[PDB]
């Protein structure tokens, strides 16, 4: 009623409530430990952005600060909402940035214990209900933009969080890619796609060449999470080229920094995709020897 008076204040349209709104009051606490009920303005705006084609900018801003418990109720539905949004409002690639940020928030949120069991749901989504075709193009686009623009402090933590999410980000990239491929039968531009891969990775290399102080944390985070993607790369790429990429990446490191970090990195590599051995073992190997032999005797 008070907010009615507020709208009645601006809209004096026969707004004279009866006094039977008397002095007496009551107080009630409402808790809802449900499984589908949801209380969030931003979330519902996401659910009728089709009728809120304006505040999508606004919502996007407000999304990353929404409670994850509310969100995980309809994570997949919101994923689809987002995907439709970015298919449709593909015009504002700035909105695509906001999308990128929000979805990073999503998956990072998922990384917490509270939500871990929902990981299958995500892939239950991914392989079964993901329905975006050129999304991966925009994804690689935004990502390479970001890695290029690493000099920003305000994008620095964003890059960090992205590094925290590489597996799933990459997997959605793959899914949009291959979705495009099949729904077009084949890939009229797979070349530039693998390029995008290469220049993205090159941007990583020049990060390694950048001052560590910017992202020492984040450069370690890189060497941590980068090898995660490689096994999905296998599905969509030449392992040999991937291999030489990661090699040159290793040289991209100045030789007195985060030793054990890079060690654990190459551990994560030899872990997997070394299995497709003969075309990758021989070429990854030498570098590993060179560094361990440096690691052998240095005092």
């Amino acid at each position: 009623m008070e907010e009615k008076e507020l709208q009645a204040s601006k809209n004096l349209v026969t707004f004279t409530p009866s006094k039977d709104s008397t002095k007496d009051s009551f107080q009630i606490a409402t808790l809802i430990c449900s499984t589908k009920l949801t209380q969030n303005v931003d979330l519902l705006g996401l659910l009728n952005w089709r009728s809120n084609s304006q505040n999508i900018k606004h919502n996007l801003k407000k999304l990353m600060e929404v409670d994850g418990g509310e969100i995980v109720k309809f994570l997949q539905d919101t994923l689809d909402a987002l995907f439709n949004i970015m298919m449709e409002m593909s015009d504002s690639e700035t909105y695509d940035f906001l999308v990128f940020d929000a979805l990073v928030f999503i998956i990072s949120l998922i990384g917490d214990i509270k939500f871990q069991h929902f990981n299958p749901v995500l892939e239950t989504y991914i392989y079964k209900h993901f329905s975006a075709t050129l999304a991966y193009v925009k994804l690689s686009k935004v990502l390479n933009f970001y890695v290029a623009n690493a000099d920003d402090s305000s994008k620095t933590e964003l890059l960090f969080a992205a590094l925290k999410a590489l597996k799933y980000l990459f997997r959605f990239i793959i899914q949009s890619r291959v979705l495009y491929l099949r729904f077009y039968g084949q890939s009229k531009d797979g070349d530039e796609f693998n390029n995008s891969i290469r220049q993205l990775f090159l941007a990583f290399n020049m990060l390694m060449d950048r001052p560590l102080e910017e992202a020492v944390k984040i450069k370690g985070a890189a060497l941590k999470y980068l090898p995660s993607i490689i096994n999905d790369v296998k599905l969509v790429f030449d392992p040999v080229e991937l291999s030489v990429l990661f090699c040159k990446f290793i040289q991209s490191i100045p030789d007195n920094q985060l030793v054990r970090q890079k060690l654990n990195c190459m551990t994560k590599i030899v872990e997997s995709t070394l299995f497709r051995q003969s075309e990758c073992r021989e070429v990854l190997l030498p570098l590993l020897t060179d560094q361990l032999s440096g690691q052998l005797d240095d005092n």
